[PDB]
């Protein structure tokens, strides 16, 4: 899926921070350029990328996709948050796909690892990776 420019830090943050428009069809269109496909489901936090790293530094938990990783951390706090479903797809034109929007306030589980050594900034160590789990 994750374009060659980006560390996964940085998808992370594509994916799942920086939603470029509050209307899921339009933000859902960088996501989809990016990996050339409509995503079926995509979450957007209304938070801080800065938050996010923060969520990285409470306790480790058993990620909830895979009981073999501990490099999961919950949110503490519920955040505000947008669920972005495909209703129409467009596999030939993906910019004609389009999305339903869904608002909610809800906990996040995040898995987070070193950062990309040659890649990332030297002022966060320790980077959001993957959205596991909202609840
Ligand atoms: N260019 C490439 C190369 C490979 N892939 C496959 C791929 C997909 N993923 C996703 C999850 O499998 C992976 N992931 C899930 N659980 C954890 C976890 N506990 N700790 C670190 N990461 C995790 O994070 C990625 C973000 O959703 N990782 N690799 C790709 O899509 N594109």
């Amino acid at each position: 899926m994750k374009p060659p420019q980006f560390t996964w830090a940085q998808w992370f943050e594509t994916q799942h921070i920086n939603m470029t428009s509050q209307q899921c069809t339009n933000a859902m269109q960088v996501i989809n350029n990016y990996q050339r496909r409509c995503k079926n489901q995509n979450t957007f936090l209304l938070t801080t990328f800065a938050n996010v790293v923060n969520v990285c530094g409470n306790p480790n938990m058993t990620c909830p996709s895979n009981k073999t990783r501990k490099n999961c951390h919950h949110s503490g706090s519920q955040v505000p948050l947008i669920h972005c479903n495909l209703t129409t797809p467009s596999p030939q034109n993906i910019s004609n796909c389009r999305y339903a929007q869904t608002p909610a306030n809800m906990f996040y589980i995040v898995a987070c690892d070193n950062r990309d050594q040659r890649r990332d900034p030297p002022q966060y160590p320790v980077v959001p990776v993957h959205l596991d789990r909202i609840i």
